[PDB]
Parts: C-alpha cells; sequence; structure tokens
C-alpha cells in the first residue's frame, strides 16, 4: 500500500522502527532526521511514486501525515 512504501523510505533512511512511523510523526524532532536526511526523504518520495515535489511544496512536508496526504491526494 501507498503508506506501507511511504513507511519502508522513511525507515530505510532514518533507521527508524517502522512502529514508531506515525501520521503525526515529525521527521525532524520525532523521527531524528537531519537536513540531508529531509534531502533525501523528498529525493526518494519522487523516485519511489514517479513525481515532483517542488522546493515550495517540500517546505511543508513536515511529517509523516503530509507526505500521506499529499501522496494519497497527488497519486
Ligand atoms: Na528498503
Ligand atoms: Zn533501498
Ligand atoms: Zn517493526
Ligand atoms: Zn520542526
Ligand atoms: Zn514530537
Ligand atoms: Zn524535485
Ligand atoms: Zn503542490
Ligand atoms: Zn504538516
Amino acid at each position: 500500500s501507498l503508506e506501507e512504501r511511504v513507511k519502508e523510505i522513511i525507515a530505510e533512511q532514518l533507521g527508524v522502527e517502522k512502529e514508531k512511523i506515525t501520521p503525526e510523526a515529525k521527521f525532524v524532532e520525532d523521527l531524528g532526521a537531519d537536513s540531508l536526511d529531509v534531502v533525501e526523504l523528498i529525493m526518494a518520495f519522487e523516485e519511489e511514486f514517479g513525481i515532483e515535489i517542488p522546493d515550495e511544496d517540500a517546505e511543508k512536508i513536515q511529517t509523516v501525515g503530509d507526505v500521506i496526504n499529499y501522496l494519497k491526494e497527488k497519486v
């Protein structure tokens, strides 16, 4: 599912257990993502879902929920 794929992307990049990858979890504050991690997460979401996340939209991707909601509507 879309959610499962999003979890694997995040788990692979941040090394966090999927059980902690919840909708309200902030990549930085809750999942420990640093600046490079965030850039790589965006790059991965684009590659895996075949879409583009313009800089503007990328800035709004702060939680797991943002990515899921964004992708569900866009793809
Ligand atoms: Na993986
Ligand atoms: Zn891989
Ligand atoms: Zn697990
Ligand atoms: Zn923040
Ligand atoms: Zn928090
Ligand atoms: Zn891009
Ligand atoms: Zn947009
Ligand atoms: Zn948000």
